[PDB]
This record gives structure tokens, C-alpha cells and sequence, in this order.
């Protein structure tokens, strides 16, 4: 679709670019290896969760699809029966999933996760914390967001950062609604304002997940 | 496991000899299309769609992704040209031979170069690749024994997104994701890969240039 003013597209000499001067990219080599288009909008979360937990090489489900070899999957996901209890996959496949629910389904693979819905927090933290992520190996941030916010169409959004650009002040979303929309480099102040909105599903602010090996 | 000859894209060398690249134009619209094969049969299926979506080719129309439209390995075979060149039953179990990859992405009106290892030369493959890895709008797909490069183990089909000039290495998008990730491969090993023959086909393997008419 049409791409907002206020966001460089991923697809174009501008934004190759800021991944090339970004001085906080060590997430993106990984994440690309990973990169995968969400089933469905509903699925934009468990497409971003198997990015990270297969980038982050967490022993993976051992299903028929691909064995012997073991991988996350958004089609396997759910074989963990403690993550079918946290939300179903046939809920998840209509209404999507919160920030809490995000934060919950990654927790239930045994990995260390840290929700931080944006009422929590400032955009300062928000900036400073995830760029010294995005400069370390082994983590991994989610975003939560409200497209709209942004300039896209138009609800509520999941998809893993990978770079940060410290000229421009944007980060790199690694958009899984790959047929819909490319990666965009948002500025912090408009990725801010789109995860500082309340959630109807949630009754909670959108936010941001850090996730590293226990 | 990588074998000592192959420099991992999962590494911090792998790494650097993208951003040491000079050829490496094509990487940035593969990596956004960058798809794990449904099955080793369809590598490349994985492969063409990769480059297909990359090309901006219009995609075909169904319901998962409806209004929008983008190629998938699951309606790649909605063409009845594309199943007429081979059934995706068949393609399901024995996958596609070069020639047929080919002609599948031909099935999509396509312009399609199909280079035999027999019909080249592994400096003329260097040189022609190099160049198109240096340009947009055209994409390169390998079709190799992976016994030849140090994998396992048979025929295998996945595009190039980048050439290192320093080390005469070639990065392979490996659409095996569960079992490999991207290869930075010598030429003279990945030649040799190529200059093998298919007994589906009794003819070798080798690489196909992608382009709009
Ligand atoms: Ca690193
Ligand atoms: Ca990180
Ligand atoms: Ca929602
Ligand atoms: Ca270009
Ligand atoms: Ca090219």
C-alpha cells in the first residue's frame, strides 16, 4: 500500500541506507533469516514470535511437518499445550493477541520475556532501552502499535524491530503483513504515539516486549 | 552444520562479506520475501515466489489474502499453465528439474533465461551473475547438487542475493531455513554443483535469469 510521508520505506536507496549507517543493527542479520508473512492479520503475532524464537535458536517444536529438523512455525506454535492454554489457537486465528497475551505466549516456550505497556514508561526509556538492545545479540524487541498512528492502515499491529538509525532517530519494523506493507523506518516519536493507545481487546496501553534466553 | 568451505550469513564473517559487497543489489527485495519451503520438494517453489514478489510481478488473486495479492507457495500453482507445465501433486513429491523451473516461471509471462551447466562456463557464470547482482529488477536462481558444496545432500534449488569480490564467494538465500541458513559459497564449489546431472532430467543442473518482459 501507500506509504506515509513520515515513513522511509525499507523498499528504497533511503531506507537499504539507514540499515547500512545504523550503528544498532546487530538484531537484523538474525531476524531477516527468519522473516515470515503472518498467516493472517490475526496471526501478526505468532509470525513475530517465531521470528524471534527461531532467531534466538530456542529448541523448536519436533512435529512431522519438518522433521527430524525442529523449528518454530506459525502452523506449530501451538503445539505447546501450555501455550494453547494461555489463548487458543483458533482464538488467536479471529481477534489476534494482546500485549500481556504476546508476553504470556512467549514466556510459555520457557524464555525470559519483559512487557512494558507504554503507560509504564516514557519514550526516552523506550528509545534508550531498546537501541542498546538492538545493538546486542541473544534479545530481541516486539512492538505493539497502532498503524494509524503511523500513517498505515490501520489497527492494532505486531512485528519485531531490528535496527535502530541514530541519525534519523527511527527504527527498522520488520512488517510480517509482507504482502500489505514493506519494513519502515518510524521515527521514535510516531512509534511512541502508536504504542501509547488503548487496546479495546485489552483495556490496556500497547507497548513493547524484550525477549533473551533465561 | 556447516561444513569448513562455507562461510555461514549466521556468522559475523557471513556478516561482513554482505557489507563488504559491492554486488549485492538483489539481497534487500529477497531478504523481504524470504520464505522457508513447505517441503523439500518445493524449494523451488519457495525460490520463484521469492523472486516473483520481488519482481513486482501481479500475483494471483484468492481468498487468504484477499484484497491483497502476492505470490505463496499455496496458490503459486493456481495458473492452469504453470499446473499444465507440471502438476503441483507431482511437483509435491520429485519437485522441478531446471527446465521446468524455468518454464514455470515462463507460466507466468516472465521473461526466463535457463543456463545449463553444459552450455557455460564457470567464468562466464561468475561475470554474469556478478553484473546482474548488481542490478535491480532481475533476479538469479541456482539449481545445484548439495553434496558438491559440503551439504546434504541432493538437488536443490534457491536464488543468489550477493557476490563477495574479495573472497569469489556467492550467498545463496537457502529457502531450507530449518535446515541451513544463507551460504556464502566459492564459485568453483558452487559450479561444481551445478555441473552435475539430474537423473529426473538426464540433463546438468546450473542457474536461470529472471526478468520483466
Ligand atoms: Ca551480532
Ligand atoms: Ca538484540
Ligand atoms: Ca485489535
Ligand atoms: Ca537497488
Ligand atoms: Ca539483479
Amino acid at each position: 500500500l501507500t506509504l506515509s510521508p513520515n515513513l522511509i520505506g525499507f523498499n528504497s536507496n533511503e531506507g537499504e541506507k539507514l540499515l547500512l549507517t545504523s550503528r544498532s543493527r546487530e538484531d537484523f542479520f538474525p531476524l531477516s533469516m527468519q522473516f515470515v508473512t503472518q498467516v493472517n492479520q490475526a496471526y501478526c503475532g505468532v509470525a513475530s514470535i517465531i521470528m524471534v524464537l527461531n532467531s534466538l535458536g530456542i529448541n523448536a517444536p519436533e512435529t512431522a511437518q519438518y522433521s527430524p529438523y525442529r523449528v518454530f512455525t506459525q502452523d506449530n506454535f501451538f503445539s505447546n499445550e501450555k501455550t494453547k492454554a494461555v489463548i487458543a489457537p483458533e482464538v488467536v486465528a479471529r481477534q489476534g493477541m494482546t500485549l500481556d497475551e504476546l508476553g504470556r505466549l512467549i514466556a510459555s516456550y520457557g524464555v525470559k520475556v519483559k512487557v512494558n505497556h507504554a503507560s509504564d514508561t516514557n519514550i526516552e526509556d523506550f528509545r534508550k532501552q531498546v537501541a542498546e538492545n538492538l545493538k546486542q545479540d541473544g534479545n530481541f524487541v516486539i512492538v505493539n502499535y497502532l498503524r494509524k498512528e503511523i500513517g498505515q492502515e490501520r489497527g492494532g499491529h505486531i512485528s519485531p524491530l531490528a535496527a535502530y538509525n541514530e541519525q534519523t532517530d527511527r527504527f527498522l519494523i520488520m512488517d510480517v503483513s509482507r504482502y500489505k506493507y514493506p519494513p519502515v523506518w518510524v521515527k521514535t516519536t510516531d512509534l511512541w504515539k502508536a504504542m501509547n493507545t488503548v487496546d479495546s481487546v485489552s483495556q490496556k496501553t500497547r507497548g513493547f516486549v524484550f525477549v533473551s534466553k533465561t
